[PDB]
RNA sequence: GGGCUUGUAGCUCAGGUGGUUAGAGCGCACCGCGAAAGCGGUGAGGUCGGUGGUUCAAGUCCACUCAGGCCUACCA
RNA sequence: GGGCUUGUAGCUCAGGUGGUUAGAGCGCACCGCGAAAGCGGUGAGGUCGGUGGUUCAAGUCCACUCAGGCCUACCA
């Protein structure tokens, strides 16, 4: 089921810098994260606690969807979502191959 | 301008392995690339020749859109596109933070 | 930007393996025949688009060039 | 899963930060008045949801518990 370029341009993929990360109390799988997009901050809920510690995420530059309707998970309002890739073994966040300033748009 | 999750699920983001890369004859900006998605290959045209040489791309794992309608550029049929981020200075392709098998779906 | 193809008599065309091999039909001029559409006979008509090569020998092969038709590229 | 709140007479409720202070309106019973809708008078009605505590003093504060209502979490 194939799409045109306009289907893809509806989505806003951006590079964001992780400022804070912590486990979510009562959840086995969730992390709450604060992200800088350069000119504004976001709060995101990411179900990757089983694979990433909060400490190793701080300072990383990662790829997110920035224009999703906010959703409340575990009481926290999540203002975007972190992309992850999985093959049925490992799970990985998504990063820029070379360093770019936070807020960079993907295309 | 916000979107729902169903708008995002229309797009098929994948991790692909670069098998071959070459400049496109007569073009200023284009590279032709062969990519493995694990069980099948793709051919893509990517306008990043000013920032990446063919040699440093071969063997890399990068993030692509896999379900776009094919488009013919410079005579080559391009069956997807490599994502890149730019901040107005440098430009960078997108990679998995830790190694995952080619064909992994982003979500 | 990159290709394919055509260019020979006034017009439409023939001329495979370089030599056999530059001709046909229509048209034109003249002489006959026919009621007419037409037919017979005798002729005239050629920068083989142009230039340079190859070869004992080029319309024919190679390269450059001019003109008409057509296909394709122009930046995930 | 995490919270807030209510529970007092047959019904609806008062008792605001421990003592003043467990009462009201409706309803019920009896006695009168009125043409009637109604009114006056006299009464009955209480495990203050249950248990254990604190204090000179608990409906009131603490802890446990039972029942009703409502808010919220349940995996980017």
């Amino acid at each position: 089921a194939l799409i045109g370029i306009e289907d893809f341009l509806k989505v806003d993929l951006r590079v964001a810098k992780v400022l804070s990360a912590e486990r979510v109390e009562g959840s086995e799988k969730l992390l709450k994260l604060t992200l800088s997009l350069g000119d504004e901050e976001r709060t995101v809920v990411a179900g990757i606690a089983k694979y990433y510690t909060p400490e190793e995420l701080v300072g990383k530059k990662i790829v997110i969807v920035a224009n999703l309707k906010p959703r409340k998970i575990f009481g926290i309002e999540s203002q975007g979502m972190i992309l992850a890739a999985s093959d049925g073994e490992n799970l990985s966040v998504i990063v820029p191959d070379r360093d770019v300033k936070e807020g960079a748009k993907l295309s």
